[PDB]
């Protein structure tokens, strides 16, 4: 009778959720907020609004959405890559546990989704916005999915340079495109689609990330090696040795990646294979320079609409 | 040039994705499809439809949506719960790894969202359906978030019965209400409260049999191994606190925090609930009262 009352009261109302609960579930996410870089992301949005000109109000929601997805994908990525550190501080899963961190990351994907219906009340443009959201999140997952698959099934498949570019288009292009596409759809104005340029951007960004992880270490943790990642320099190297018939160095690269080693001496050995044998770091520094020139020597603004500036500090988005 | 030309063809096209790739990343999910239960969910979708009168085309798409959401939920939940088995089979994360399983499950959440647009060509309705989809998935994660937090940080928070039921309304109620609300919005013809009570009965009976089955044989009482704040455990913990059974309250916590698979230790915990806190009898009677709230409707 009193129990039935309380039950009937419970089931006739919306599920209870307090802000103390919100705070609990938010701890793993809030922890990654301490990580810097929010400005270089924001700067890229700002700079881009000069072409799209979204009403400051609207630009902020787009910004919050982007932040949520970006930070959430990183929380997940660190669990998937078993990373002990991010932007120098301890990763969330190591503090709040893998359980809570996955759940919080996933919760924020859907919170981000909710922020979408607040960009416009126009029913047709709403659909477009959700579709854009849906599609790019699907691409991000396909790309991350292949990145993980090749790493975890090695040495079953060894990606070619081209397979890798297709992976990055999905993986790193997803959020770049998502941000750009939302803005172009909300633009009250602006010229050619700036997507090809945001694509080139994502690509440059990922190779440089793959590059600097090995270079910073050479000149002085190179986690990518410990992770066993088919990064750009590695794909080059594996394909070079197979092509040049260098069986030993090929297998030697495979063996080090498969060790999932934290050993600095072994780490160096692979980098030395990469400098002296396949010259892959040099090859990669070059490849990036050319992608960058495709935007620098863009006189007929085929890709272009300050961008030179972002492109150089791109490593901190 | 050839490189610049190749970079140019790439950036001016949609990302390349093949059925081979699709295939490779669906491995974790295809594995869980083997497991049963799929027909009762359809049976439940079907029964409710005797009321909702949805055309069979649309009913099929709601089923597909719900199955994808549920199975993905299970893939993740087993990672979160460190579960070795599901429906008597090895969990995907132990076969394909935690990384691919987390990615594929999340991938499938978005494939499900993508299917919502196959339900209508009418914008006003579309918007409602997406909102429902969005709202319940937010509820589901809030629920899951408390269940995981209370457990992984025990004894930081000792939930009360009222708190457990709020968690369950979000967590279990989330998928029940998702199906029903989408069906109710597609009806050319609410049962929300009833679906909420069905969810709660569902959850408490599930918690209860996990322990009872093992006390009797039949089951592994894996909830103890997980350290879960189940309905019988929540009753025992508040009963002990309130009745001043310090040692017992503490032994319950200690056993939960062992994450043990020792049968005698789990049996000792269960017998504490049976003879000391009488949490089992209590859960049984509570389940019965709730079942009466329907059968007596
Ligand atoms: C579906 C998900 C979670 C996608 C993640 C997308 C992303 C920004 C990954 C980062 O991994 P990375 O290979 O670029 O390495 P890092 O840790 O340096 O960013
Ligand atoms: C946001 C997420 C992932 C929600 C999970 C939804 C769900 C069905 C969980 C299982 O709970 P349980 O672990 O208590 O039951 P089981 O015995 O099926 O593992
Ligand atoms: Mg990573
Ligand atoms: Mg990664
Ligand atoms: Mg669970
Ligand atoms: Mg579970």
């Amino acid at each position: 009778n009193k129990m039935e009352a309380k039950i009937d009261e419970l089931i006739n109302n919306d599920p209870v959720w307090s802000s103390q609960n919100e705070s609990l579930i938010s701890k793993p996410y809030n922890h990654i907020l301490l990580k810097p870089g929010k400005n270089f992301r924001l700067n890229l949005i700002v700079q881009i609004n000069r072409v799209m000109n979204l009403p400051k109000d609207q630009l902020a929601i787009v910004s919050q959405i982007v932040e949520l997805l970006h930070n959430s994908s990183l929380l997940i990525d660190d669990i998937e890559d078993n990373a002990p550190l991010r932007r120098g501080q301890t990763t969330s899963h190591l503090i709040f546990g893998v359980p809570s961190t996955i759940n919080t990351a996933n919760y924020m994907y859907f919170r981000a989704m909710q922020l979408v219906s607040q960009l416009t009340t126009k029913e047709p443009l709403y659909h477009n916005l959700i579709t854009i959201f849906n599609e790019e999140l699907i691409n991000l997952h396909r790309g991350q999915g292949l990145d993980i698959y090749w790493r975890d099934f090695l040495p079953e498949i060894i990606p070619t340079q081209e397979m890798y570019l297709n992976m990055v288009m999905n993986k790193t292009g997803g959020l770049f495109r998502l941000t750009l596409r939302l803005m172009e759809a909300l633009s009250p104005s602006h010229g050619h689609s700036l997507v090809p340029f945001i694509n080139l951007l994502g690509i440059i960004y990922q190779i440089r990330d793959d590059y600097l992880n090995l270079k910073d270490f050479q000149m002085s943790f190179a986690e990518d090696i410990t992770e066993g990642k088919l990064s750009f320099p590695i794909v080059h190297a594996l394909n070079f040795t197979k092509t040049k018939g260098q069986t030993e160095q090929h297998n030697e690269i495979l063996r080090i990646l498969l060790l999932r080693t934290s050993d600095k001496d072994i780490k160096l050995k692979l980098i030395q294979i990469l400098e002296f044998d396949t010259n892959s770091l040099a090859y990669t520094k070059n490849f990036i320079n050319q992608l960058v020139n495709m935007i620098k020597n863009d006189n007929e603004n085929k890709y272009l609409p300050e961008l030179l500036y972002i492109i150089d500090h791109l490593s901190e988005l």
